[PDB]
């Protein structure tokens, strides 16, 4: 069903994960 989106947000979000260390890592 819908299981195909696995965290899509999330997938998106850590592309720049590079200032998401703040919050992350």
């Amino acid at each position: 069903g819908w299981g195909s989106f696995f965290k899509k947000a999330a997938h998106v979000g850590k592309h720049v994960g590079k200032a998401a260390l703040t919050h992350y890592l």
